[PDB]
């Protein structure tokens, strides 16, 4: 319908129907004024001035301008000042340190430019090294990290709509660049218009932070026919707006190098190109910067949304080989698998027997298939309706596919595709990028690779705003910043521990517990006493105790070997924590011993597991939290057998826990020159990746309240300079952790018939955790007593190991 866009150009808010539009999503939407593109997106005589334009007469038909009222107008080529006035590029003058900003009259604070790449590999920085002098200018004289880890599924709207709530795709909702929800009975795609429909989209994204607290910004999402040259000046042209209508925050967005990356490849020949050209932009943008003398005002934000990978149709492992049934499933296909019912309300299909099927099929199968709820805590991919209950984890390099004629298309298939990302967010060539630049960032300063969930709190502070609750640890960053406006404090405890001492006599206890330990002085008998009163509490516990962070009745249990937090509501340790030196000795169970549970006498018989209800409960088993194979001495090894050391687990996942025990907990002690290891049970049966509450547990040990955890826990701590041993340790810490799913079977791990030496440990390190996600899903708090800064801890319980190649 009708106006005019004369002096509305790129306005910044958009109006409603009937009247047309003029703003810088007017396009996608179809519903420009009809003078739009000649007095918006005008492009006569391209985007640079050369020396026979300068001084010109000022020709408003042009794309930008070289006449003298330009700098005045806001409306100069970016290479103005370079070519009409003797300046140099940006690129071209030396890193100088900016100390503090250097902004002109009335820039109340620094603005923020965040400048998005799309599938710009981590490697690119060194790979690409000779054709991005700008961008390697911003990386080696602001704050640069070696890599930036992306969200899981490796897609650019899950990435970009993160990057921007510091929320898990599972809770800001756009779960995949494909998405069904089925209760909107809709489907999102990258192409089309439902994806603007603000329905899908969950969170408080950084634009809405700003302006609900009064700070102006820009729009992150641009059409795609607007050139880079026009959003370039664009936002140069926002950025001399009057002060109270100029944005502090603004986005650009390139499209590349993934457009090309898919066609060619990650390293393909045809990538050097994008590569020059996205620089060019960054130095326009640079140029603009410093025509506009904003240059060491403004922060700048260089950062992917993942990386790409090389992917080929012949690498695409097809459904059909495995299902005789395939037309009853509906698969979202590609670098990821995602299955439901064809036909919805069906009642006769069987994720079961999915599953089944598409389990360790093939030798060198090239996808593995979950329940949502298995997948390694480590993704928190699972908690939404948008997120089918079957998914596939397909191999880097790989494709999924639900049957041949959907990949090779008539005539006769040709491919057209040499790249591709999803996968994994741990798999190296998905990783990306991250460079801050400015003077609220530090200067020449390389931080680790850290998860672009954290950005949103940095942003916030970057902008002085409060963040609204998102999945970033609030501090874990503040590496990054030479001025802080964000001091991050320990949570406060909740619930204060009980101390028991011996209050129970043996026949008390009724557990239907046996174990022979009558067997057999003064010396060795005030010894027992100091140990149960925590006499080696020093050694075992060396960050302090975990604090517990919600209400609930629980004990601490010294020993000479551990220490634990045990939950008279969960019936068994909420965490143990124990030390194994380098030269610690592994021992046997002797056969005495095999079946030994011993009555705590601290614990009354009403708050402790009974072995009655492991032998009536045909499937489950138990194993211990404290290992009796790490016992410091025969007599040390009665306190691990302890009813208050015993946890529920399956026979399949005592195959697990016993190898990690008896061979990998020595092997780490050797490896690190000691380890502190802390243990313990979760329970998320709604798989938030949140502590259940008691009322939330959907199985227990039979005819018991024993409930059975879903996964099993542990942190393992050490000394960072591994000269100094972990129990004396004068520096910072290294931390690795896993969350291992407690399942029946071992269906998980193809090889599982064999020796667990050759499957256990690579199925714990497909189930590595960050401390934070183990905080979550325990409301437990570590590292309490540290002599570090808590800054410091707080990136420590944010580093997760990757097991990767560098
Ligand atoms: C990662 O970080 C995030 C953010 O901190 C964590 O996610 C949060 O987790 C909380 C606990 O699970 C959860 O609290 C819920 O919230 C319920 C209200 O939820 C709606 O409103 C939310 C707030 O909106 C306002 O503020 C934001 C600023 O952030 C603005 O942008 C808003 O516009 C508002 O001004 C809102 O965020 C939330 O969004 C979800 O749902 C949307 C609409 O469908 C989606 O678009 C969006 O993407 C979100 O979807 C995710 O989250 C939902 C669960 O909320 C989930 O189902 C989806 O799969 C997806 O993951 C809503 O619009 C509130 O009703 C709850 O209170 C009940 O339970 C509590 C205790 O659990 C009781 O104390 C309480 O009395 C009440 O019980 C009653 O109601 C029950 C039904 O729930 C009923 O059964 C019972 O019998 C009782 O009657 C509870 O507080 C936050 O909503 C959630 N936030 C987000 C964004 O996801 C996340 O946990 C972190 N992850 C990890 C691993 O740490
Ligand atoms: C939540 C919200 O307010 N809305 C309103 C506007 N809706 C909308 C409207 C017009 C649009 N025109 C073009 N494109 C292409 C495109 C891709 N990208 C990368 C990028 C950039 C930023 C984020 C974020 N966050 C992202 F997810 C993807 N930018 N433009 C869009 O996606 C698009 C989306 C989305 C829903
Ligand atoms: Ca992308
Ligand atoms: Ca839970
Ligand atoms: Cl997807
Ligand atoms: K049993
Ligand atoms: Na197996
Ligand atoms: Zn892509």
């Amino acid at each position: 319908t009708s106006g005019s866009c004369k002096g509305r150009c790129f306005e910044l808010q958009e109006v409603g129907p009937p009247d047309c539009r003029c703003d810088n999503l007017c396009k996608s939407y179809s519903s420009c004024c009809h003078d739009f593109d000649e007095l918006c997106l005008k492009t006569a005589r391209g985007w640079e001035c050369t020396k026979d334009r300068c001084g010109e007469v000022r020709n408003e038909e042009n794309a930008c301008h070289c006449s003298e009222d330009c700098l005045s107008r806001g409306d100069c080529c970016t290479n103005y000042q370079v070519v009409c006035k003797g300046e140099s590029h940006w690129v071209d003058d030396d890193c100088e340190e900016i100390k503090v900003p250097e902004c002109p009259a009335g820039f109340v604070r620094p603005p923020l430019i965040i400048f998005s790449v799309d599938g710009f590999r981590a490697s690119y920085m060194k790979k690409g090294s000779k054709v991005m002098p700008n961008i390697e200018k911003l990386r080696s004289c602001g704050t640069h990290a070696p890599y930036m880890r992306p969200v899981y599924p490796t897609k650019t709207f899950p990435n970009l709509y993160t990057l921007a709530t510091g929320l898990y795709p599972e809770s800001h909702g756009i779960v995949g660049n494909s998405m069904y929800d089925p209760v909107f009975d809709a489907s999102f795609h990258l192409r089309g218009r439902e994806k603007f429909n603000h329905r899908w989209w969950g969170g408080q994204p950084l634009w809405i932070t700003a302006t609900k607290q009064g700070v102006r910004a820009g729009t992150f999402f641009w059409s795609v026919s607007i050139p880079h040259e026009r959003r370039i000046l664009t936002i140069l042209q926002w950025l001399s707006l009057p002060d109270n209508e100029r944005p502090s925050v603004y986005a650009f967005y390139s499209e590349q190098p993934d457009f090309s990356g898919h066609k060619y490849g990650p390293f393909g020949p045809e990538m050097t190109n994008p590569l020059r050209e996205i620089d060019k932009t960054v130095g326009q943008l640079m140029d603009g910067l410093k025509q506009l003398r904003l240059h060491r005002c403004v922060n700048v934000i260089f950062v992917g949304d993942h990386g790409m990978e090389d992917v080929t149709c012949d690498r695409t492992e097809f459904l059909s080989n495995y299902l005789t049934n395939v037309d009853d499933i509906t698969l979202v296909p590609g670098t990821l698998g995602r299955i439901r019912a064809k036909s919805i309300n069906n009642s006769k299909y069987d994720p079961k027997t999915i599953i089944a099927a598409l389990t360790c099929k093939k030798p060198d199968q090239h996808f593995k298939p979950y329940m949502k709820q298995h997948l390694p805590k480590r993704l928190h991919y699972a908690n939404n309706r948008r997120i089918e209950d079957i998914h596939l984890l397909v191999d880097r390099r790989w494709h999924v596919a639900r049957k041949p004629l959907d990949v090779y298309k008539k005539p006769s298939g040709k491919c057209f595709f040499q790249g591709d990302h999803g996968f994994d967010n741990k798999v190296n060539s998905m990783q990306t990028v991250f460079v801050g630049y400015g003077p609220t960032f530090k200067y020449r300063t390389k931080v680790p690779p850290f998860e672009n969930i954290e950005l949103y709190n940095v942003m916030c502070d970057l902008l002085g705003l409060k963040p609204a609750p998102n999945n970033g640890t609030h501090g874990s960053l503040n590496h990054l910043l030479r001025t802080n406006t964000f001091r991050p404090t320990m949570p406060d405890e909740v619930s204060r521990p009980n101390y028991p001492g011996i209050m129970y006599l043996q026949s008390e206890f009724d557990l239907g517990c046996t174990c022979d330990d009558k067997v057999e002085n003064k010396l060795e008998e005030l010894n027992k006493r100091l140990h149960t009163k925590g006499s080696t509490k020093e050694r075992h516990l060396l960050y302090g105790r975990p604090a517990v962070l919600y209400r609930t009745s629980y004990d601490i249990l010294y020993h000479t070997d551990f220490e634990s937090g045990y939950s008279e509501i969960f019936l068994m340790p909420l965490w143990t924590s124990y030390t194994i030196s380098k030269q610690a000795e592994v021992s046997s169970i002797p056969e005495h011993l095999t079946n030994c549970v011993r009555p705590d006498v601290r614990v009354s018989p009403g708050f402790s597991q009974n072995c009655l209800a492991y032998k009536n409960d045909k499937q489950m088993s138990y194993g211990f939290l404290f290992p009796p194979y790490l016992s410091s001495s025969p007599e040390a090894k009665y306190d691990a057998f302890l009813v208050t050391n015993m946890v529920p687990m399956y026979p399949a996942f005592k195959r697990v826990w016993a190898y990690f025990q008896r061979v990998l907990v020595k092997k780490y002690a050797s490896e690190r020159n000691g380890v502190n290891v802390i243990s313990g049970p979760i329970f998320d049966y709604n798989y938030d990746g949140l502590r259940d509450t008691e009322d939330e547990i959907k199985q227990y040990v039979e005819g018991s309240s024993i409930p059975v955890p879903t996964h099993y826990y542990s942190i393992i701590t050490s000394c960072l300079d591994f000269t100094q041993p972990a129990d004396k340790c004068d520096g910072p810490l290294s931390v690795s952790s896993f969350i291992l799913p407690h399942r029946p079977d071992n269906d998980e791990s193809c090889n599982s018939s064999e020796d667990e030496s050759k499957w256990v440990e690579e199925l714990m390190k497909m189930h590595t955790a960050r401390v934070r996600d183990i905080e979550h899903l325990t409301g437990l708090d570590f590292y309490r007593k540290t002599s570090r800064s808590y800054s410091e801890i707080l990136t420590l319980k944010t580093y997760l190991h990757t097991y990767e190649s560098e």
